[PDB]
């Protein structure tokens, strides 16, 4: 019922700066300011200060390991607080790499939630598949009961315990995804939604569909991963790997209004926003503000 | 069959100004030129010349209540002309104002309209609910039985009376509503259409609906109100108050040829076209020119 | 099995420049070398040398036919061959006037085919009819049995062999189309689906329907003249008739890959790409990149 809004600055999963700036441009946005205004109670953790390990130097081609994994573990431990003390969480990323620390730390108290992940990628690239060493692109793969052991263990991702089965994880808005992951997540089972399908139904039915596939057994928490990549670049251009013909400003909305709409949404990520990737401040401003109001639409804000 | 032109600039309804010089700016963009040449004959009717009377200081929290009531009745009586002599009412405005002398107007004289009223907002606050004065936001109130005297009597809009109930009225486009306005539509029972609701069906059923809800019991005379501001500022920026993620350019062409192909459009209105609130000439070259074809459109341009 | 690349480039058709240098944009753009990569072999033609005839005074109202139809006649037998070698052809084009070779090139082979003309024109107006002496928008006109001796032989086009009835072409996109061609197309019976169709249905059904016209009696090769004109010009501005509200970056991926996706693709045309129409470099790296996608889609690439 009351919503604790961590902030996981954090750039070390990819190669470019600013994103660990993306919680100062939403709270400077007014996001605590407009959604202390909804029939939720705000409380604001603030910034966590992520412990930096001095030469973790890159474990095969995988790139930071040892401060990715120390600074996932220490967000892990909020949320599972957050959570324990039956709050929702709400963290502001960062780069997607904080979801590993997401949702463990969600999973730890709710262990039988469901993860609707809006990306553009399946985000799922084994430290083996891996192409760009960056861990930003490898969150689900290490998240996944049934990868265990497929990839040799990254060194400071050994308090991570395999969290959720391909069975508990849906994909919204798939347009860019690397042959390995098509390798996984079609030979895994993992249902999802690409742009295509999207096309060929529209978000009513895709919606209509995810939940009747996750929430169809059981009612269930719901972890929500929005990626602001994954809306069109013409709405969030502000992000550090956009690919075209995306969702759109209405689609990102009519998802979590929809999910707002189900009542079990205990956690969400608002990750990737970088406020210096942005050609121009309207640029900025655009991704900010689309960004924010995703947030509250989750929170009950209709039209 | 024949279609004369009003034009009924006005400004007054709210505190911008060239809202005005909205109907220079679609005969300039050669309106009446490009409507001449449909299977319909046009007439010119020219500019009405708005009675602006001295000093008629805001009555409670609303503003010019005198010069714009004044403004609407000619507009009335002149609308209510055109109609008892068989022809179909264009008023190129103009705040949405307008729409208080257009349908008392259009009403007189076929009392059985409906109103399908396109616009991003419900444009229904009572003379006690408002929270800005300006009455552009108050025409609905003004003009539906269900809330007659539920708002003291506004002065100069005695010769008002409430055309039209809850039941022969649709919203289309909506996503900017404020409190006041969602208990009076969700409480009276106005049927509508908001932007969820276009996302979940898709214009081809948003006016599958509205006619099997309007048109349903009889055929009657069809009043449609377009608002040019509930299409999408990418397309009309050109407006007073823009909000965001609308109805596309394509969309609001389906609209109109499918209210076209009905063949009981009696009355439009072409709402809100403001050539000064357009940063650089591109911009209002380009709500301008998609307002014309929104007109054209309702009158045989199909594709 | 095999593709063969051949380059059209050519102006004629249409009265501005720089049409010809379509191919070579795709092809600096990656296209061979992106196309080499799919599960298809890539042999590349190269660009044809077009014949200039000297003074080929314009015919009646159509300026340069002797041009053109000599300029065609050598793409004919050159793409009736490939076909007939069992490779399928790409035309990097040049106006639309190409589809006149391309066609009764692919024809000549394959005779049964299918063509589905995603354009944004029907671009298919008689010599009689045409406004613009431009041939690059009577294509269609010459390559139907349907409208034989129906606008005087234009010179240089008596190889050519109503190639094709009403029957086996389906026209999507459709937005623009002049009053004749809108005469032809109607009182012909030519199946399409206009900007409206699509907005009533969505690309979902469009699609579903357009096969189920076409290769419902029977499965036959299919021919494809993909305008890039067509898409909407936020995406394809870089092209010398663009009009508004078309078909989406991601709706004419779901053409492709649905074309794609049924085997029979014997045949694509990538015809209208103007590098020298695009105000600015990023306009143009626009229509090029996403002209790229529509090609290499059509040959396996999915999301
Ligand atoms: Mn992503
Ligand atoms: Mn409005
Ligand atoms: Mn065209």
């Amino acid at each position: 019922k009351p919503i604790e809004i961590i902030g996981a600055p954090f750039s070390k999963g990819q190669p470019r700066g600013g994103v660990e700036k993306g919680p100062a441009a939403l709270r400077k946005a007014g996001l605590v300011e407009k959604l202390k205004e909804t029939e939720y109670n705000v409380r604001d953790h603030g910034d966590l200060a992520f412990v930096d390990v001095p030469n973790d130097s890159p474990f095969q081609i995988v790139k930071n390991p040892r401060s990715v994994g120390k600074a996932n573990e220490q967000l892990a431990a909020v949320v599972a607080e957050t959570q324990k003390n039956g709050t929702i969480s709400v963290v502001l990323g960062g780069d997607h790499s904080m979801a590993i620390g997401s949702i463990s730390g969600h999973a730890r108290v709710h262990p039988d939630l469901c993860v609707i992940w809006v990306d553009a990628h399946t985000d799922i690239n084994t430290p083996l598949t891996t192409s760009s060493g960056n861990l930003h692109g490898q969150p689900v793969a290490f998240l996944l009961k049934e990868l265990k052991g497929k990839f040799p263990d990254v060194p400071g991702f050994s308090w991570v315990t395999p969290c959720i089965s391909a069975k508990d994880i849906v994909y919204i808005g798939l347009r860019d995804v690397d042959p390995g992951e098509h390798y996984i997540i079609k030979t895994l089972g993992i249902k999802y939604f690409s742009m295509t399908e999207v096309d060929k139904l529209g978000i009513g039915k895709v919606m209509e569909e995810t939940f009747s596939y996750l929430l169809g057994r059981k009612k269930r928490p719901i972890h929500l991963s929005f990626d602001v990549d994954g809306l069109d670049p013409v709405f969030t251009p502000a992000t550090g790997t956009p690919v075209v013909g995306g969702l759109s400003y209405r689609e990102g909305l009519y998802i979590t209004e929809e999910i707002y709409k189900t009542g079990l949404l205990s956690g969400l990520d608002i990750m990737e926003v970088n406020p210096t990737l942005g050609k121009t401040p309207e640029e900025v401003t655009r991704t900010v503000n689309t960004a924010v109001p995703l947030t509250l639409s989750c929170f009950g804000t209709k039209r």
